[PDB]
């Protein structure tokens, strides 16, 4: 088959990226783009696309064109890095002052969308881009197919008299409003991976099944691995891996904890965001 019309018209296609995303370039500008190639459906892709257009935010990808044809084409930033995935995978690990600089944007990142009543509920090493290929560098949040936008029925119903109100709606308000902390718990499981270069739940080599691990919250604790890795590392990976979404930590929990007070790396971060800001900045008023 071949390219929408209207698509080609503005972009001309190239290389695939990962079997879907394509490099491609936009003719007004030869700067290179990437498109995301959604096959028809509909729902997850206009959640996506509004969730896209509204935010604003220096770790967390932008839109910059969208084509709805025989397929979906979502036109997005090209990040040069590639995938955190390709980074981890293979026990391969990042050094626990990359895991810093790259979580502390994860955070930044999540706490926005919380903020902006949003909830991701996709976080993995491979929706996280890095912007180049040096070590050092910004990285985004990507696909928002599986995202929810903030209990207005429960809260409806709490209006007025439970008369004719089943127990079990009762009994969840105790736990109404917390469902954002899945994304917590998401990057909890990707800061273990990424500090010891294997995850907190799997089947290999293990009898007790991966539910049974998650629900008890008993995450295989490798000491030899560990012994490398910070004692305030492996503490905020333990408040992030609660089992109890009430008692888990926060986005803003997470970014006060001793971990993250760490100067040099949230300078080293400025610098990037600055040095990509450049392209941008338009002189202004003193
Ligand atoms: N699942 C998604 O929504 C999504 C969106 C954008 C990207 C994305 C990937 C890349 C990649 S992937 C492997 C690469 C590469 O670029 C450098 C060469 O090697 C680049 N830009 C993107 N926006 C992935 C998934």
């Amino acid at each position: 088959s071949v390219y929408p019309k209207a698509l080609r018209d503005e972009y001309i296609m190239s290389k695939t990226l990962g079997s879907e995303v394509k490099l491609a370039f936009e003719r007004k500008t030869c700067k290179k783009v990437a498109i995301k190639i959604i096959s028809k459906p509909a729902l997850n892709v206009e959640t996506e696309i509004e969730i896209l257009k509204k935010l604003n935010h220096p770790c967390i990808i932008k839109i910059k064109n969208f084509f709805d044809a025989e397929d979906y084409y979502i036109v997005l930033e090209l990040m040069e890095g590639g995938e955190l995935f390709d980074k981890v995978v293979g026990n391969k690990r990042l050094k626990e002052a990359t895991c810093k600089l790259y979580f502390y944007q994860m955070l930044l990142a999540v706490q926005y969308l919380h903020e902006n009543g949003i909830i991701h509920r996709d976080l993995k090493p491979e929706n996280v881009l890095l912007s180049s290929q040096e070590e050092d560098c910004l990285i985004k949040i990507t696909d928002f197919g599986h995202s929810k936008i903030l209990e207005t029925s429960l809260m409806r119903t709490l209006c007025g008299t439970p008369t004719y109100l089943a127990p079990e709606v009762l009994v969840s308000v105790g736990t109404a409003g917390y469902n954002r902390a899945v994304d917590c718990w998401s990057l909890g499981v990707i800061l273990f991976i990424c500090l010891s270069g294997y995850p907190p739940f799997s089947e290999h080599r293990t009898q007790v099944s991966l539910k049974d691990q998650i629900t008890s919250g008993k995450y295989n604790f490798i000491p030899e691995v560990w012994a490398e890795v910070s004692e305030k590392a492996l503490d905020l990976v333990k408040k992030l891996l609660v089992v109890d979404p009430k008692a888990r930590f926060t986005t803003e929990e997470a970014l006060r904890h001793p971990w993250l007070q760490d100067e040099d790396m949230k300078r080293k971060f400025q610098d990037l965001l600055s040095e990509e800001n450049e392209s941008t900045a338009l002189p202004q008023v003193l």
